[PDB]
């Protein structure tokens, strides 16, 4: 029996893609009681998120300040729409308190809880399911973790690590976000460094802690001239992407009292 952790707010947008007139909350659920039965899930998680990152503001305090901007110029037929979508999610995430275990702890994102309850019982099962569209979720894969995207109707594994993310395993995707940056949740990348610059800046130096310990590195180009002074962004960012190294801590940034409850309430699943 495997080990099936959803992303919920994430699977809502892909609700929403398909359609942002019709409610969703039913198929929701069902679509999870479908994935379920597929991947022997013994054990069904749903987790959602519920504010700001407090953990990252911290390090960034304009981290994700990029989706605000973009709410502030919605119109009312926009932001309307907007408004309707979180409602039937906020129906949807209720739904699904009836058939499986559902969490939201305000402050910390799902990512993070993913990322600790794997920790805390992946080793509970013979597999471990994330259920997510976003390719982040990556830096969790393992040999006995995977992801499946519905968007892609496709599953991922470890060995793809370099097909879908252009590195070779979960640290140098980790590097690759914070030398490279991350537009969506609005980090601040190396100015010239992308995905292919990344990638080959790490093959051949390795990892961001690594790179630090080198620079200044050899070269006249100018991002390896930005590089050379990014060492500042580059601690910073790692901190950001880095899920399985600071996952415990994100969650602490929210309580020592709501990290217990949580951890009590996993393991009172798993069991
Ligand atoms: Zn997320």
């Amino acid at each position: 029996r495997n080990l099936m952790i959803v992303d919920g707010t994430n699977l809502g947008f892909r609700f929403k893609h398909n359609n942002s007139k019709k409610p969703f909350a039913s198929s929701y659920v069902s679509t999870i009681q479908s994935l379920a039965k597929s991947y022997s899930a013994r054990t069904t998680i749903v987790l959602g998120d519920k504010g700001k990152s407090v953990f990252r503001l911290e390090h960034l305090p304009e981290y994700k300040g990029n989706r605000d901007e973009k709410y502030a110029q919605r119109t009312e037929e926009e932001k309307a729409l907007d408004e309707q979508f979180f409602e039937y999610l906020k129906d949807a995430f209720e739904l699904c308190k009836t058939t499986f275990p559902t969490f939201t702890i305000r402050g910390v994102e799902a990512d993070d809880m993913a990322a600790y309850i794997v920790k805390l019982i992946g080793h509970l099962y013979d597999h471990v399911w994330l259920i997510s569209t976003d390719g982040d979720w990556d830096t969790l894969l393992t040999d006995k973790v995977s992801r499946f995207s519905f968007t892609t109707r496709r599953e991922y594994h470890l060995r793809d690590m370099y097909e879908h993310h252009n590195v070779d395993d979960v640290e140098q995707f980790i590097s690759l976000k914070a030398i490279m940056g991350d537009l969506g949740d609005n980090i601040r990348g190396v100015e010239g460094i992308g995905a292919k610059r990344g990638y080959n800046i790490i093959r051949e130096f390795g990892n961001v802690l690594d790179i630090i310990d080198q620079l200044p590195l050899p070269g006249k180009q100018k991002y390896i001239q930005n590089l050379n002074a990014s060492e500042e962004l580059l601690f910073r960012n790692l901190i950001l992407v880095d899920l399985p190294t600071y996952c415990v801590d994100a969650i602490a940034a929210v309580g020592q009292d709501v990290l217990d409850k949580f951890t009590k309430d996993i393991l009172e699943i798993a069991e």
